[PDB]
């Protein structure tokens, strides 16, 4: 049984069917809902209870091929059941992982950058051993990734929770992110959202260096023991200066920013496997750094500053004095990136290719996940026609959920 | 059950109550869900489920006042009580009215403008009874609120819902709407959304004019029977002609939007009772027209016009010349009414005016229905308070639901 | 010897032999200078010193044709001398006559107009005697220039002037032109500069209208005779309307001019003999009307109304506020002009068929007389090339000379 | 005998006495007529042809104080003679120089600054020796007058003409002047008017740089000598890039103009004595970069491109466009003048002075000698008071002479 779903600026309408085959977990514009968060454990998940979801991946991923491979599935499916009767959990063949990272992403409802998903670097960390080990792993990641400006996304992944006290974890959000201070006058320098998690390195041993844009040191947590400090060699953070191809004075505000992003506190979910340890990375879409890391108030907050230099009537609030200097923020990114030979993409360009994909996904698979709210830009929102797409918002299986903040839970061994 | 809401943007973080008291009726950006939507009915809501309710909102309107007025309370429920007894169904005082109106505005959830809750104006209309005098009754509603320029805000109760077989309904989606025709050689003319419903109107003997901005005649129902039309006095319609502050040229496009936002189609429920036809307006928000009615390409879809106008880079989309022209039009939207001294409100002054409103609602109810889709404004979404704010989304009573539209339903006399 | 003569914009460079044949009369830049006024006189010119002036014209006349007729060159000279002997004066054949308005024409240091100067309507009134035929021929030449809005030139030439004490004079010093008069506040409304002329008509027999632009009456002379009033009919003055193409605002203003520009009150001097009475016109061009006319200080002066109205910085000197209004006054009278279908000419255009006449003139004559007062238009100066070109001023003949106004010497009988 | 001369605006007369004094030399509009230059030479001035001259001279200067100053002035007068008899020539005391400049500025009749003749910086350089010890005192004199962006006025002398065949002289007509090159396709690159004299420069060996604004050398005589070729110091040439406040994309035609206007080639009379080397600046009228250096076709040429960069209509010539143009880019340079912070005059604001001064000058030594053709502004002309006044034009003394250019007359050593 079907659901409609109209895309109010074309007239287009898709037939959902793909949702009645989610898990199902209005707790509304909530950011983290318990619905997507998988917490810690301590025992390792019942092994009766994790059979059936074994099978059931190990059929998504059999179905996935273009001819039946019916002996093979077989084996399989024997070869799974026994491993877990005996060994209390089982491992996944070197495929079968790519393909999982490859469909939890196909299946991430915030991600407007899906259309890219069959095409994604798989790094097969899971015979990783120490922080030593961690780190050079992230570091042959951000090397590939990074790929001289051409950004190219990719995924490590570190081994399995059994257990849930031998876990493989990092704690830092985001592999590459900007610390920030709380001064002594009681004012912020740096980037407000982090000055907690910088009190953690900084408390774990980390010298502060009071600055705006300081890269902040992984935090790597091996088989569950307390966390490690690393710092990511320079010359493997590309950043990009900040100007404005109009406005001279552009150059002053001394902006800069990191070129790529990577999502490192998350977890993945395969037929009932869980890896706390995958730190995954695209490309940038403009508005993230423009709109929100720039503007937002609890961010670097450089709109009433711009707005000044431009000269506009920045105390007639309704003058639009703010959407203007948005504007120019947002050019100014795209133009710095562009002017650099560092990837990047406007929303308009992904909004348009978001349609694509999602296109396609109804004609092959009878449906797409998808959070509107997080789908439809920071900025110019109703211009992009994911703004008029009525989207349904679900929980497949393989999926990326997010759990929580390692140092909430950690005991310091 | 208290539940936790935060506003990302400030960390201020309210506990939420109220969604208890919700008879709770994920259906994520659908436009308008089964669940928000009621129905025709054939006979009278029973007996036995109609007096709960009647008494509920009884109960509501007193522990509302002043204090607490004991036996007008115990003597309004015996009144209720026993008038349900000998027809079945019941009466709201002039003034049990006032309440529920004003009551129903706070309760709709994607109303950003529900600071003005109170101060709104009621038109008690029960007793009317030819289609011609709904005509009337809204003449007075739109020259009222219209006052010569200054909004102010009104709602037009019409009588109840006996039967169902005897409503009182306008067809219209708001009175004030620009027809839509489609042209010989196949290309639209006017606003396309209304396109559909110009050729109703036609259908029903109306005069089309061919025109960009025709006003479109009121389609009106007395108690069940076929709809009659009126076409509204050309100077009830109160419209701004554009203009830009800094663009002599913007003239040339010869744009003109009408002053005043109504909605005629939507149902009141009250304690058990159902209302087809309340007209309800308020004034505009600068966005509604400048984003939303002038740039969607489902709507006039001016866009690539006014880019060309400014020749900007309009064939590299990544030069966010979408993104420049959309606020200079919007500015032009703002500034135009201003000129011509009539009450506009920019999507900031309106956020920031409901974030004061959301946290009395927090303060003196323990929640604020927000669905927070609708809520954040149709272009530079980020730069909005709202955005950051997480929000919970629930049904109260009393309420403005949405219904099917006349024409589909209604049985041809 | 041969004067050197440098267009300093093209780097072309002419020759000036012509100024060799100027009647010899630093005088810089004064309107009236004494030596271009032909006063009046009260005894013929004396039978003497005319001869040598009749014979001198009568070659250049014979000298000017494609042919060479050497033996009506004598006949013609001989004719002269055996008149002036015997009546003490001569009397030009239809045909001189004709080529000597011409030549007059081409001779008139200040006219941009010259291009146009071999193509000139002449109405020979020279038998004319009493002061109603005089308003006749005219009227008869202002049908006939005005041509329904496609202006035509021509001239009207009453009977040369005899013993001084005859003579024939128009004493408006053009042929339209509006009353200015002095209110009893203190204020002048019409046309300061005719206040003078205004008050002798009322003085004379008219009746004031009190109006911003009331057509002045014909002052008419007949052989010395007290002057008489006819009033040109409503039906041959021409008018335009002034609006703007971009300001409606404009026709508020309710501006307005007339087609025909005429003057009336010059002397043409032709191989001795004077005709005091020779009324010509041509074109309006642009800036005429548009900077002097209407802002002139001691004219309309509309020119910080057109400021305020515009919304310019009227009181900051240096926002070019002043330049921004002539401009644009200078549009709304071509606009109005062509709107109309009536011709006109822009200062542009004017300069550049200057110059082509201009460097026809130094090619078949050797010399070209010319103002660089006069014919640099009055506002965008240097942006027309006659500003780049140095030129000669000198006195040829046949030549129009200024008169010592009429009301000023007359005896009244 | 008295000269009654009208300003037509304003209706005041002055009668002009002035003239009589005037040293007794239509030459119609030459830019630069034989009667106003001054010859070189190659004896000295004869000694009793200097006589009159100089006791002339020292007399109107001791007639220029306060008090009579009779004994000092008698020795003076003496002192002068004897000097004269004896040495065939005089000096003049520091203060008379003081005086003569001061003087000769308030009698050239082409400047419209004159207002400000009453103070003047004047470097006194007779003492001067090389062509170095020039280009020494040339630069104490910019770095004066430039005066970090508040511009004064000064004057350089440098040692009176001997037999004037040890002449010393800048060969510069102005101090900084931007070179214009002939480009290997005939087109022609940078300031067209300089082409033929940086090409002077490049054959005494300048090496051309070939930009649009590149700041030519220095040319020096001293002596008699051949030339000497200095660049001023870079940091000395202060210039303004052009901006206009409306239109960005103005920024973007790459435009700045030097600040300092200074002019070298003129000489000095003094009491007959002839100056040949006084290099003289004041500050810039808007309109001599706006009109004439960014609109002559033989100039920077820009009017066409703006026309086009601003939508109008560059084909219709009656459209006014080259007015419209003539007026933002005027617009331009004074705001950017303004803005960057450098002393600049509005043609409006200058008009309006002049005519102060020229109303003192009357009141006062009952003359003002004053070329109308170089008075009135390039643009707009009518609108400024000095169009409308009559005014005469005459040759005193002391007074700024022109020179054949020294290229010309040089016997090359
Ligand atoms: C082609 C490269 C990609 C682009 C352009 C892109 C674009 C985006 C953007 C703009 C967001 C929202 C970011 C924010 O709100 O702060 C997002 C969210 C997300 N994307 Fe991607 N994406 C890309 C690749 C990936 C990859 C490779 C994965 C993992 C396989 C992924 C999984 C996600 C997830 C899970 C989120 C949720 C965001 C959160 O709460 O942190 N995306 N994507
Ligand atoms: C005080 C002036 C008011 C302002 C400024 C205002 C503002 C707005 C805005 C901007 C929207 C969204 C428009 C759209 O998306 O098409 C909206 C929708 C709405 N408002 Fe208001 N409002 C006002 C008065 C009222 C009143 C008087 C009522 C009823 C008593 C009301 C109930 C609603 C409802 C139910 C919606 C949803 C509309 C729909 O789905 O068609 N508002 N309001
Ligand atoms: C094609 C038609 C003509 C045009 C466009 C034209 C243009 C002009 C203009 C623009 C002026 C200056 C007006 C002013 O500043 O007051 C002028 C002055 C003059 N033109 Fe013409 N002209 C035309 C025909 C004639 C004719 C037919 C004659 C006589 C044969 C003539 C002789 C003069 C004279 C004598 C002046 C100086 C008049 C004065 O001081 O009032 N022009 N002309
Ligand atoms: C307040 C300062 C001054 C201003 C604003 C000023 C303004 C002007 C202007 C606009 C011109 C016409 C320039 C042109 O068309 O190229 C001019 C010409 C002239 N001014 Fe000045 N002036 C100033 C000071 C001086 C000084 C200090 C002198 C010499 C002592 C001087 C002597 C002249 C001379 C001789 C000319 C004739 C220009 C030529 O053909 O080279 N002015 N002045
Ligand atoms: C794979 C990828 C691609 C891309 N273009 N951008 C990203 C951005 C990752 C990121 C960086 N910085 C902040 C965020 C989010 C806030 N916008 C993370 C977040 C924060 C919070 C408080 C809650 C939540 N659910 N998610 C995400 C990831
Ligand atoms: C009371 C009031 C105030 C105000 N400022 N603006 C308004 C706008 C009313 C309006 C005008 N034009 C279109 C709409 C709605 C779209 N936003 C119509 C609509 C269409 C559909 C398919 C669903 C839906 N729920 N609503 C609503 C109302
Ligand atoms: C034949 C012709 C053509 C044309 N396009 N324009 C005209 C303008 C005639 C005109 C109209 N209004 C005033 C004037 C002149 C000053 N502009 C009159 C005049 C006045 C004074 C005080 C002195 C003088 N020499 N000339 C002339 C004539
Ligand atoms: C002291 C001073 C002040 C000021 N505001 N402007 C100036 C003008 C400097 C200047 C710059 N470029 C050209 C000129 C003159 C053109 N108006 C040059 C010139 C050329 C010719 C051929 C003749 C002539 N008499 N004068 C002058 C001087
Ligand atoms: C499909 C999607 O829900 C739809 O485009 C909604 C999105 N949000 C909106 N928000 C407001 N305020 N008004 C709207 O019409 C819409 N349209
Ligand atoms: C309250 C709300 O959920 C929150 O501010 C969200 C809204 N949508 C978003 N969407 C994206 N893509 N990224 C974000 O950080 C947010 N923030
Ligand atoms: C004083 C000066 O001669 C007078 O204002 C002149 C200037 N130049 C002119 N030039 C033309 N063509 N017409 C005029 O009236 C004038 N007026
Ligand atoms: C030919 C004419 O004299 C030449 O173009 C003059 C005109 N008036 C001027 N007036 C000023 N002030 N400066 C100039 O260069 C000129 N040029």
């Amino acid at each position: 049984r079907h659901v409609r779903i109209k895309n109010w600026g074309s007239g287009m309408t898709f037939q959902d069917t793909l949702h009645h085959k989610a898990k199902g977990i209005c707790l509304g514009s909530i950011m983290t809902p318990k619905s997507l968060t998988r917490g810690p454990r301590d025992k390792p998940t019942p092994p009766d209870e994790l059979l059936p979801q074994a099978i059931e991946f190990v059929n998504q991923y059999y179905g996935s091929f273009k001819e039946a491979k019916i002996e093979e599935h077989l084996a399989r499916v024997e070869a799974v059941t026994k491993e877990i009767e005996t060994t209390g959990t089982y491992q996944l063949t070197g495929d079968e992982l790519i393909f999982a990272t490859k469909q939890a992403w196909r299946n991430a409802p915030r991600c407007i950058g899906r259309i890219q998903w069959s095409n994604l670097q798989v790094f097969d960390a899971r015979s990783c051993s120490t922080a030593r080990e961690m780190f050079e792993h992230i570091c042959r990641h951000v090397r590939y990734s990074t790929n001289n400006g051409n950004i190219r996304s990719a995924i490590t992944v570190f081994p399995q929770r059994s257990d849930g006290k031998h876990d493989f974890r990092v704690w830092n959000a985001q592999l590459i992110r900007y610390a920030g201070y709380q001064m002594p006058d009681g004012s912020i320098r740096g980037d407000p959202a982090n000055v907690e998690f910088t009190q953690l390195c900084i408390d774990l041993g980390w010298k502060p260096k009071y600055g705006r844009f300081d890269v902040v040191p992984l935090v790597l947590q091996a088989n569950g023991r307390d966390p490690e400090l690393f710092e990511i060699p320079p010359d493997l953070v590309l950043e990009v200066a900040m100007e404005h191809p109009k406005y001279e004075w552009f150059r002053e505000l001394e902006l800069k920013w990191y070129a790529l992003p990577a999502v490192a506190n998350m977890l993945l979910e395969v037929g009932g496997l869980e890896f706390p340890g995958c730190p995954f990375n695209g490309w940038y879409m403009g508005t993230e750094i423009g709109v929100r890391d720039f503007c937002d108030v609890q961010r670097y907050n450089i709109l009433e500053e711009v707005g000044r230099r431009m000269g506009l009537e920045t105390h007639k609030l309704a003058s639009l004095w703010k959407d203007q200097a948005v504007v120019e923020i947002n050019i100014a990114v795209l133009h710095s990136f562009q002017k650099q030979n560092v990837t990047i993409m406007d929303h308009h360009s992904a909004a348009e290719s978001f349609m694509k994909y999602m296109q396609n996904e109804y004609r092959s698979r009878g449906g797409c996940p998808a959070d509107w709210i997080w789908l439809v830009p920071p900025m110019s929102g109703s211009i992009t026609p994911v703004f008029h797409q009525e989207m349904l918002n679900y929980v497949l299986s393989p999926f990326y959920y997010y759990q929580v903040e390692a140092w909430k839970t950690h005991v310091w061994q």
